[PDB]
C-alpha cells in the first residue's frame, strides 16, 4: 500500500494535470481556460462526483475568473488555479461547523450505522481519539452481550484501556444506554460514546431505533457512520439521517480502495452535514479528522 500519496490521488493527478496544461499554454485565453474546465469536470464524474454538483463548479470557476479586462498585477493562470482550487474545497465543504465538545462540560455522543458501515470500531477510534487529548472518556455498548459488536467494542476498550460499560443480563438496549450514561456522569466523564446496534440494512428500523435511544439519553450529537464505496448515493443516505437529528454529524469509512471517494465526500457536504473524520483502516489510530482545505492541498500538492 505504497503506490499513492492520497486517497484521491487518481482524482488528484487528473486535476493536477489539467492545471499543469494550463499553466503551460503560450497564451490564456476562454478556449485554453474551456479546454481546462472541461478536463476538470470530466475527472469529477469519472470520481463519481455528481453531475448537478459539477455543473454548479464550473459555473463558479467561470463566474469567478474574468478574462478580459483584468486586475493590474496579477499572474492570471496562478489566479485560475487559485479558483479551481478554492472551488474544489467547496464542494466537499458542508458550509456548516460541526459540533464539538465542550471542555468542562460532559458530552455525549450517540454512533448510529448501517451493517457494514464500521461504526464499532469508529467507537472506539474516536475514544481513543478524544483520550488522547487528555478527556476523560468513556465507552457504552447500549445493545445485547450475544451481539458480536459487543465483545468487539469490549475487547477494543481493554487493549486501548478505554473505560468500558455493558450489561452481562440486560435485554433492553435503551434501559442499557440510560443506565450506562448516568453511570459515567456521576463519574464525572467528559465524552461519553454510545454505541448503538449496526445489523440494520434498512434506514426505517435504524433510524426507529435511534430516535429510542436518542430520547432516553438525549444526546449533544450523533455520529451517523457511512461506508464510501457508495460514492454519489451517500447524498441520499445523509439527506434522510439530517432530516431526522438536531445536531448531526458524519464519518465515512471505506474511502479508498475504489474510485469514488470524491463522489462520496461531495454527495454527503451537499447535504450540509459534516464529515467530522474518516476512518482508515483496522487499527485504532486509523483515523483522522476532515479538514477540507488541507485535504484538498495535500491532494493538489
Ligand atoms: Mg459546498
Amino acid at each position: 500500500h505504497h503506490h499513492h500519496h492520497m486517497v484521491l490521488a487518481d482524482l488528484g493527478r487528473k486535476i493536477t494535470s489539467a492545471l499543469r496544461s494550463l499553466s503551460n499554454a503560450t497564451i490564456i485565453n476562454e478556449e485554453v481556460l474551456n479546454a481546462m474546465l472541461k478536463e476538470v469536470c470530466t475527472a469529477l464524474l469519472e470520481a463519481d462526483v455528481n453531475i448537478k454538483l459539477v455543473k454548479q463548479l464550473r459555473e463558479n470557476v467561470k463566474s469567478a475568473i474574468d478574462l478580459e479586462e483584468m486586475a493590474s498585477g496579477l499572474n492570471k493562470r496562478k489566479m485560475i488555479q487559485h479558483a479551481v482550487f478554492k472551488e474544489l474545497v467547496k464542494l466537499v465543504d458542508p458550509g456548516v461547523k460541526a459540533w464539538t465538545p465542550t471542555k468542562g462540560k460532559q458530552n455525549v455522543i450517540m454512533f448510529v450505522g448501517l451493517q457494514g458501515s464500521g461504526k464499532t470500531t469508529t467507537c472506539s477510534k474516536l475514544a481513543y481519539y478524544y483520550q488522547r487529548k487528555g478527556w476523560k472518556t468513556c465507552l457504552i455498548c447500549a445493545d445485547t452481550f450475544r451481539a458480536g459488536a459487543f465483545d468487539q467494542l469490549k475487547q477494543n476498550a481493554t487493549k486501548a484501556r478505554i473505560p468500558f460499560y455493558g450489561s452481562y443480563t440486560e435485554m433492553d438496549p435503551v434501559i442499557i444506554a440510560s443506565e450506562g450514561v448516568e453511570k459515567f456522569k456521576n463519574e464525572n466523564f467528559e465524552i461519553i460514546i454510545v454505541d448503538t446496534s449496526g445489523r440494520h440494512k434498512q434506514e426505517d428500523s435504524l433510524f426507529e431505533e435511534m430516535l429510542q435511544v436518542a430520547n432516553a439519553i438525549q444526546p449533544d450529537n450523533i455520529v451517523y457512520v457511512m461506508d464510501a464505496s457508495i460514492g454519489q448515493a451517500c447524498e441520499a443516505q445523509a439527506k434522510a439521517f439530517k432530516d431526522k437529528v438536531d445536531v448531526a454529524s458524519v464519518i465515512v469509512t471505506k474511502l479508498d480502495g475504489h474510485a469514488k471517494g470524491g463522489g462520496a465526500l461531495s454527495a454527503v457536504a451537499a447535504t450540509k452535514s459534516p464529515i467530522i473524520f474518516i476512518g482508515t483502516g483496522e487499527h485504532i489510530d486509523d483515523f483522522e479528522p476532515f479538514k477540507t482545505q488541507p485535504f484538498i492541498s495535500k491532494l493538489l500538492g
